[PDB]
This record gives C-alpha cells, sequence and structure tokens, in this order.
C-alpha cells in the first residue's frame, strides 16, 4: 500500500513518527498487507497552499490518498477508511469529521514491483 | 500546471468536459499560465473508495491537487484556490464549502518538461 | 522510489509491462536505487477525463510523479528526469516534448516504510 497524507506544516518529528507507525498498523489490520509493503509519504503544505471553500485554512486537512493493488473487497476498503481515519484523528488530534480518505485501485497489469508486474508475480 | 481532480463517478461526459474547460480558464486567469500548459486529470472514484469521517460517503469530494512549478506568489496561489474552487462548485453543482484545493510546488530542479529541468529551460 | 504514471487507456498489457521494466531501469541507473525498491503505479484515465489546453486529448499525458526520500542531488534528479522521459517516450511511442516529470522529495522524517521513518531506517 502507498499512503499519501496531506498535512499542514508544524507537527513534531515524534508525532510524524507516531503517525507513520499507527497508520501502518491500521493498514495491516484493515487489509492484511505485510507491514514491510506499506509506504507512507506525509506531504506537508505551507499555509499559502491549502484551501477549503475557496479560502486559505489548514482545516481543509488531513486528506489521505491510499493506493492499493486491485482486488481488495468492499469490506476491506470500508475497514481501511475507518481505521486510517480513527488513527489520524487520535494521533494528530484532528476532528474525525475533518478527515478524508480516497482509495485508488491499480490493476495488477498496471503495478510494478521491482521491474516486474504484479500479475507476473502472482498478485 | 497539472491538476488532479478527485470526483465521484456518474457525472455526465459534457459536465466533465465543461469542468476541464472551466478549470483551465480559471488557472489561466488566476496565475497566467498559458492554456496549452494546463493539464486537467479527472480521477473518478467509486463509492466503495471514498471516505469522510471514517465513513463511506461521496461528501468527501471534490478535491483538487494543483501541481505547479515553484515560484508563484502568495497572491497568485490565493487567487488560484478561490477561482478553482468557485469553478468546480459551479460546474459540478457541489457545495463551495465541501471543496478542497491543495497546491503542491515543485522546485525547478525537480520538474521535467521534455526531459529537461524547468530550471534549465529558464523557469 | 514510487512512481505514479498517468496514462490514457489502450496501451497493451505487454507495453505496460515493458514500461514498468524500463522505468525501473531508468531509476536504478539515474539515482542508484536497487530495482526491488522501485514501485510503479500506472493510473489509466478514460478519454473523457483528460484535458490539455481546456479540451480533451491524450496529448495531456504521460505525466510521471516520482516520489523519493529526500537526499538525491540536483544532478541525480536531472538525470532521473531525462532518463524517465526518454524511456516513456520510447516505450509508449509518445513525443518527448509531451512528457512531464514531477519529483516529490519527502523529508526522511516524513516518509515511512514498514511503520518506521526513513530516518529511523538510515535513509
Amino acid at each position: 500500500p502507498t499512503l499519501e497524507v496531506y498535512l499542514p506544516q508544524g507537527h513534531a518529528v515524534e508525532r510524524k513518527a507516531s503517525l507513520i507507525q499507527g497508520l501502518t498498523q491500521a493498514t495491516v489490520d484493515a487489509i492484511g498487507a505485510p507491514a514491510e509493503s506499506v509506504r507512507i509519504l506525509l506531504s506537508e503544505l505551507p499555509a499559502t497552499n491549502i484551501g477549503l471553500g475557496g479560502t486559505l485554512t489548514p482545516s481543509a486537512l488531513p486528506v489521505i490518498i491510499a493506493i492499493l493493488i486491485a482486488g481488495r473487497t468492499d469490506a476491506q476498503k470500508k475497514a481501511l477508511i475507518a481505521q486510517l481515519s480513527e488513527t489520524i484523528a487520535a494521533v494528530l488530534d484532528a476532528p474525525l469529521q475533518s478527515t478524508r480518505v480516497m482509495i485508488k485501485d491499480i490493476p495488477n497489469t498496471d503495478f510494478g514491483i521491482g521491474g516486474q508486474t504484479a500479475r507476473a508475480l502472482g498478485r
């Protein structure tokens, strides 16, 4: 899994480490991917760059994009959305209703692992 | 400028074409990029893939990620957020208050046009 | 390294496999990343969803987003832009000038692998 988390600037190094740990645990629990396969990028944006309702505010965030190889069930995706959202709301003290999760499914012919396709490798 | 737009499935083809036209016009107006440099990429998400507050709902959308070569002024970015937000709200009949726009600046050493860096091309 | 490649629909399965092989090789060559560390996410978009200059056309693509842990030099990033762009142009028979690359350097405190930060892991 590849998760991108859009965040304002200013969260401490320890909070970012705790968020990476917790979002990885939530991904393993929800969809069962091996922990080693979970990559997370936290994308901090400056205040000048973050819009909600046409005006600048950090309250537009957090937004999480989760990119998965195709084939996860509806139930797995529902669990991923719930657990990623609960985790970021707790770790960053963000209101649950301000958290967004968007999943992209990548067909196994369209996903490369080490220069070979996921379908070539049996995924 | 390269805009990734996250939207639900089911908008008519002509509404998507109107969105591509309008977001291009808004980008030209707001930051003065030539229209021929504006790429609009619409990613439609199925309802199984969209979360707000940890729950499945299309109300999480729309979200626009605007990828720019670094260097726009704060005022230009503010105008881009305002005009893109107004445009997508109008074209999709979506609430302005539900619309998020995030700008990501790419340093000119990190942006490629035709295999050359934006820096080498004087941008 | 994690590459997200936006593409029109219609490229054959073998061409997508060849593209995964070639972009992985370019990444090994340009920046010294072991092949097994390179993940590629091809995101196909329908023709109704892709705009350049405000109108629909596959000429808006390909766009490659290359997510790297921060640390590569400007020289290495310039090489990566050149080689990724030449590779996708050749494999997909796309004009070189239509290729776009956006490198997203992620600070090592802000990137996670297996639940640990890149900095914790020595990256």
